[PDB]
């Protein structure tokens, strides 16, 4: 029988997420342990919400009511399997009382709760992580956090303790000493004691973040300390903390930073300094030396306002920093990069990151970066190089975590990323004294050049090139022929020559690559071309020509490009979506890389489409025709392919489904017809002349008629288990009017 | 009786195109005069078609079906009213036989007519417009044109033929004299003999472009004569066109102007030489001195392909176009231009426009501009200045449209930057130049900081450009010497305002005594340092769509509560796409009550607080369309005695309240169009009032055509002062056997 409201996976999980529910399902499956409701519009939880489900281990209440929850006193009580309890986003006045013994896992993130008192949290002493935080912060209208006194000393196996973004004022005591990761991120604590971490002596991870913040230009209500006072932290404060790896004294307001409090800290691997005063550190700085195994350290943001001094100074003690892996060095603000300034850095054996960004760097020694020992990554992007809540409270607040460079980009090699800078043209010396670049980003230069076969000559390896987001002027026929390794290239966002009419355009350097794999063109705004029509390439496998005008390339009364692909002999994956094409002429269809088995011609206006060509594509196994205006089907797939198993048609405007299509279809596993005009689904449409191939039918969305004319295929979802209707919550009944909005499933 | 399928005024005209209307409606009004039936899916036309409407003059059936028309023998004859025939892309095979000779103006645009006969044109003795354009062209299967001996001269009264985009070979004889405006582009006539042109003597237009054309980088197919070959006109060719004022000669391959072909035509007054072969006659040009009532002069698209020479060369001889107003010398291609080149312009009294764009210039010697006498338009756009696809009414060489926007041009001398590579302005940027009044630099990657310098050399700019730049506000005097600005256009600058980490200046703003119009949109806005406050005593509108007062509005922040309310004088606000979900009641009442017209359309709002109304006693206006809202008030008219307009379309609303239509007797337009009802019952529909409710839209709801559906039925027809719009698209989406059926049909 299927799962309904909750998509049930055996992986047993019951993701019932978003479905609209406004109570506890008691339709849930028996053997479920694991059971998401988040995003729901749950009101109320009872000690009969879950009465069936003794066996749960995990109850995922996030963001209910979604868009207050009322939870009576020992709701949960009676589930002795209950390990992980989520009760994020819903407006907790108070943690909920007489609470599971069994529980190791607690959050309360995002809630109303100002008093964490020992008859809510002291008796759960299997708890090893309590995440408390978010409840009290920036300009919301909430009060001073009050902890009561000893209220987590009995928690002796908590490994984890998140109090941020809470008034706490003053670090809690009698915290266990079980504690592993101790969470104290703006919670407007200004002083730290010798007594306040005493004993803790496994803490591996000490987050005292945003207290005593840096206000200055902040992209959220901040709160300085008087004067702007920095963090003060008693120089043995640390002393015990032997363990510690990761250390956040963030937005600290730290002008000096003592080397004392490293004394005793000798694993200590991740430091993070980011929006603090510490340019004058940065320059001497006696800590380095006390440092010998971090790998990151990041002093990203520490400028000082209104400067922009014309080197950054970075003290010879960075020499030091022997396990230095990286450097993010973000938001100094400064004009040159000299050699001589990053001579502290050269001789670290394994520093393979150096993070730049954002420093309005006009000008840099580039030949510098071959000195380093083992540079993988030199991120520049974004400086002046010439020729309900927004933040996330399980993010990084300080920092993207997202990876500096695309992973598919740095795979190839050395990475150079020169984004968003100012090198509109680029001269016979840009790259001279360069590392063996592989992977170079480009992207957002304003560069309107004519790129002529000779600007990348001196890093000739180059494998991934990141050209989006200029003006480029492709009007050479030898254009980064030099790059004879390239295998990925886009040009994405190079539409400002392309939508003039009258000026040349050339991409015959298209097929001068030998192992050219993925062509980016997307949003180019390509309608014409000069003298050569045909895209053409022995290698290429990946072409995006989205977000273009193959509706004038290929209109009806013009046959110079009805062969643009043709010559794409090795192509198999091409997306034509964002064309505005209204229909594909026959021959241009059939003119397509009968190689390829990956089709998308997906957002477009499609009226027609001639099924009866698919014949020519015997390997295509994905159409992807969503987001037309589609108002037919054949009858007779099977007919036109025995190759296809993904068909993928919603957003359409098909009202009717032929008979024998399910059954004909065959080959497909995969058909998405959800967002359509069905009304019904006649048995004849069902059939089952032959036995399916097909697991997965989406349905969702469309205008489902529930009255007898839907018994036929209801009895149809019964049959065939086998075939997955996602969504069946959205699987609804649009008419008659007694039924409007109430889903098939339940009828 | 309520008007359908179609909707009709007077200009008496029933407007009826694009209704999905299977045969000609014989519902339309007796008053009926004139009937669009454009975009349709009619397929026949009898002479019963249009037994109903005899005093008809004026039918419009182009694109019929939408995508053939089978027109009856003489189903047209009894139209004894009918002066206006259009018949465009209808795929006629033929003329139609039998068409009525009361026939004034006939279009057989786009069609598949390849022959034109005296049985079907001939007797339309009254004919003045004839259009046969576009039958034959490109890489479409079609045959050449048969043009029948004599066709045209029975037509006496002719005084515009069309035949362009047909292949002819030759101009047609025996035309009649009556014509005044000849459309022969793209042809196939290679030749233009003495005889051709000769009894023409009252032509005003004669258009010969694309007949030998040039063909590099054309973006159509397109089939150049023989060896790239140039047209060959007889000297004697325009011997009598006397009154010639149009001569379009554009993409005739002309590498040689002969001077002879104008001795006879002292009134010409606009000459299009686009897309040949012409630097060398631009350089020496005997023709130039032909042509002392010439106003414009197209020599756009004449560069040497392969070329890009130092210099323009200008022949001394474009001093004698004497009556010059416009000159067109886009895409010449040279690199750089300097204060002797134009020479030759600067004393022509009449010069406004000098069009330069797209030559790839890499430097110019801006003093120049000043040596002129009359400059009002320097139309420098796209070079490289640093520190069916074709509407067959529109022109095909050029798009038609004003080279500035008129609201620019309106304040006076404009320059237009836009496009180039002015990534960074130093001081002397503007140095020498006139007094500019409208000023574009959108486009020119600038990323600097703007300081309160820069355009000190002409303080007087009125319309200031800055669009799609890289802008850094980071100085709170940004501008500020322009103490005249009335129009700041700062579109899509936001490259910088989407960095947190950088600093973000507005307050500049506030510095300007007649701004009246600000457009931020696009900047991505979500964080300003320091001032949080948009302030300014002038403001009247304000565009801030395309940023994101979700952030700024964040229910946890109280620093942009106030954003708006320093804009004292402001009238118009548009918040568009900045992905509101709701709007705090504190800033929606520190929105400025100056205001008439408030757009938040195409936001994700699911919450409307329809109270604070009551704070803005002026709004007449409120768009609220493309939303998630689901509730409307049921006491509009406690909260609103202004409001005139409501637009709620592409919402969630699924259920109109009792007291709702009767409560606003403010409301003169209610947009309800693709919402989710599924009915409107009797009560909600009024309680007799003073109601200036003009306009209901309600298409695109999916409504249940049941009984349900009859009181509103009987208001429709017991309310016709009200206008309901595409009638025709309000319509049944269920029962299932009534579904797709317009409701009114039932
Ligand atoms: C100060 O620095 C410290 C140390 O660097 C830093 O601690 C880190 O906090 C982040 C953010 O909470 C932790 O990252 C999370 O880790 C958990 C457990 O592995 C994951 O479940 C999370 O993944 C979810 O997060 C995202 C939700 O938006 C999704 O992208 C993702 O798919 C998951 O759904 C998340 O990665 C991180 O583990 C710690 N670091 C350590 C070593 O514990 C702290 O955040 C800094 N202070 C501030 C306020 O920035
Ligand atoms: C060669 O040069 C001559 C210049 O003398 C040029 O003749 C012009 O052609 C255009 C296009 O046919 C004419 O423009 C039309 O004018 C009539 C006025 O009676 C209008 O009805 C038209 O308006 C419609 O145009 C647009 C439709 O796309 C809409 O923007 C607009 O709202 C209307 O719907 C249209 O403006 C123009 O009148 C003549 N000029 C003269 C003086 O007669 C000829 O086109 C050139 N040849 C080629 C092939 O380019
Ligand atoms: C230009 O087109 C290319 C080619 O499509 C784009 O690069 C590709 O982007 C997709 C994401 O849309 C990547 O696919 C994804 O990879 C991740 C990581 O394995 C996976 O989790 C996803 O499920 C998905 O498979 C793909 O790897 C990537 N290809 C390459 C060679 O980088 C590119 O983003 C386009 N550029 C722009 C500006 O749109
Ligand atoms: C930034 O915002 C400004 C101000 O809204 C935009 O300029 C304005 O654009 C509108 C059209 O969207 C113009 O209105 C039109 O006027 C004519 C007749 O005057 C009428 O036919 C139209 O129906 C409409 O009313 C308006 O005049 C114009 N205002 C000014 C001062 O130019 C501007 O386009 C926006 N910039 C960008 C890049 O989006
Ligand atoms: C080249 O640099 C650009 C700019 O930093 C990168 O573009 C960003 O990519 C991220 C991650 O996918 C997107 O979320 C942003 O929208 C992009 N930024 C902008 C402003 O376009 C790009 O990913 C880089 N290329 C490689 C290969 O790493
Ligand atoms: C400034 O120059 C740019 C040059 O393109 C003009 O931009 C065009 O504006 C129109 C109307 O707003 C748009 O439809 C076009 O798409 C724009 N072109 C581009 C490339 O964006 C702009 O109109 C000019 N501004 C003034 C005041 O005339
Ligand atoms: C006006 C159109 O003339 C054809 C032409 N196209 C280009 C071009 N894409 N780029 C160019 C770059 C430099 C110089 C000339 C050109 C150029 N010329
Ligand atoms: C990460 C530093 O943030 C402070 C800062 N913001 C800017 C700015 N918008 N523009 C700038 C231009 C030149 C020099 C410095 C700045 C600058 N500095
Ligand atoms: C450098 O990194 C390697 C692992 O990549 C590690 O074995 C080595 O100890 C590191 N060297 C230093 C000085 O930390
Ligand atoms: C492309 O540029 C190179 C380098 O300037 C030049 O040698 C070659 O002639 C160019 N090819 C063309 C113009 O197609
Ligand atoms: C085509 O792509 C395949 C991998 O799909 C690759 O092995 C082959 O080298 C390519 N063909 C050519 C001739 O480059
Ligand atoms: C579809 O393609 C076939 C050839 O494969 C052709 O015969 C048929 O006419 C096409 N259908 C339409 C209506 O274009
Ligand atoms: C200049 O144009 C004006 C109309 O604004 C006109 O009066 C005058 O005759 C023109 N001068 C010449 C030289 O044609
Ligand atoms: C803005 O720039 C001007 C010109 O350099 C300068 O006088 C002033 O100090 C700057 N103001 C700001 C906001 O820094
Ligand atoms: C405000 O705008 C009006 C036009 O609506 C204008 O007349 C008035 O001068 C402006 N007031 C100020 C103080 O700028
Ligand atoms: C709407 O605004 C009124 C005051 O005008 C306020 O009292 C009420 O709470 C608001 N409605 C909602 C549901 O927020």
């Amino acid at each position: 029988s299927r799962s309904y409201p909750c998509d049930e996976k055996k992986q047993v999980i019951a993701e019932c997420s978003n479905r609209r529910l406004q109570e506890v399902p008691q339709t849930v499956g028996k053997y479920v342990t694991e059971l998401d409701l988040s995003d729901n519009f749950i009101t109320h939880i009872t000690n009969e919400s879950f009465q069936g489900l003794q066996n749960l281990t995990k109850i995922n209440l996030n963001h209910n009511p979604n868009v207050g929850l009322n939870i009576t006193d020992g709701a949960f009580l009676n589930l002795k399997n209950l390990r992980e309890l989520l009760l994020e986003d819903n407006q907790l006045p108070q943690i909920p009382s007489g609470l599971p013994e069994s529980l190791t896992e607690l959050s309360l993130i995002q809630n109303n709760i100002y008093n964490i008192t020992k008859e809510g949290i002291s008796r759960l002493i299997n708890l090893k992580n309590l995440y408390l935080a978010w409840n009290c912060y920036f300009n919301k209208v909430c009060e001073k956090t009050n902890i009561e006194d000893g209220v987590f000393e009995t928690l002796t196996n908590l490994e984890l303790l998140s109090l941020s973004f809470n008034s706490l004022s003053h670090v809690p005591p009698k915290l266990p000493s079980s504690l592993r990761k101790l969470f104290l991120s703006n919670t407007q604590i200004k002083y730290i004691s010798e007594e306040d971490f005493k004993g803790l002596i496994n803490l591996t991870l000490l987050d005292l973040s945003g207290n005593c913040p840096r206000c200055f230009n902040a992209p959220f209500p901040c709160v300085p300390c008087d004067g702007g006072a920095s963090i003060n932290i008693d120089r043995f404060a640390f002393q015990n903390l032997t363990q510690l790896r990761y250390l956040n004294l963030s937005s600290t307001s730290l002008r000096k930073i003592n080397a004392a409090w490293f004394k005793n800290m000798p694993h200590l691997k991740v430091l993070d300094l980011e929006f603090n005063y510490l340019v004058g550190e940065i320059a001497s700085g006696a800590f380095l030396t006390m440092l010998p195994r971090l790998e990151i350290l990041d002093l990203s943001f520490n400028y000082i306002k209104g400067s922009y001094p014309q080197h950054i100074n970075i003290s010879r003690n960075f020499s030091k920093l022997l396990s230095l892996r990286a450097l993010h060095l973000r938001g100094y603000v400064f004009q040159e990069l000299r050699e001589d300034d990053f001579q502290p850095l050269m001789q670290l054996p394994n520093l393979s990151t150096i993070n730049l960004g954002i420093n309005f760097i006009k000008q840099i020694d580039f030949k510098l970066f071959q000195n380093f020992s083992n540079l993988e990554i030199i991120y520049l992007s974004e400086n002046r190089i010439s020729p309900d809540f927004e933040f996330d409270p399980h993010s990084n607040f300080y920092h993207f975590t997202r990876p500096l460079i695309k992973p598919q980009c740095a795979a190839y090699g050395k990475a150079l990323d020169l984004s968003l800078n100012s090198i509109f043209f680029i001269g016979p010396n840009q790259f001279e004294n360069l590392p063996d670049i592989a992977c170079l980003n480009l992207s957002a230069n304003s560069n309107a050049q004519v790129l002529s076969g000779t600007e990348f000559s001196a890093i000739p390896h180059v494998k991934y090139l990141d050209l989006t987001n200029n003006r480029l002027d492709f009007d050479n026929a030898s254009a980064l022929t030099e790059l004879s390794d390239l295998e990925v290239l886009d040009l994405s966002y190079n539409s400002h020559y392309f939508r003039i009419a009258g000026v040349t355009h050339h991409l015959e350097f298209i097929q001068n690559f030998t192992n050219l794999k993925v062509l980016n063109l997307s949003h180019n705004n390509i309608y014409t071309l000069t003298d050569k029509y045909n895209l053409e390439s022995k290698s290429l496998v990946e072409l995006v020509f989205s977000g273009n005008r193959l509706d004038i390339l290929w209109n009806d009364d013009d046959n110079r490009y009805i062969s643009i692909f043709k010559g794409l002999k090795n192509l198999t994956r091409l997306d034509l979506s964002l064309n505005r094409l209204k229909h594909i002429p026959n021959e241009a269809f059939l003119n397509l890389p009968a190689s390829l088995t990956e089709l998308h011609i997906n957002d477009n206006m499609l009226k027609f489409f001639n099924w009866t060509l698919l014949q020519q594509f015997p390997r295509l196994e994905l159409l992807d025709l969503r987001g037309n205006k589609l108002l037919f089907l054949t009858d007779s797939l099977s007919d036109f392919t025995s190759s296809l198993r993904t068909l993928l048609l919603s957003h359409n405007r098909i009202s009717h489904l032929p008979s024998g299509f399910l059954s004909e279809v065959s080959s497909l596993k995969h058909l998405d017809l959800s967002s359509n005009l069905l009304k019904t689904i006649n048995k004849s449409a069902l059939e089952t002349k032959t036995t399916t191939k097909l697991s997965m039918l989406e349905l969702h969305g469309n205008p489902f008629e529930c009255t007898c004319d839907i018994g036929d295929f209801r009895r149809w979802m019964d049959e065939h288990l086998n075939v997955k209707i996602p969504r069946l919550v959205d699987v609804i009944c649009a008419s008659p009017g007694d039924q409007r909005g109430k889903s098939i499933v339940s009828l």
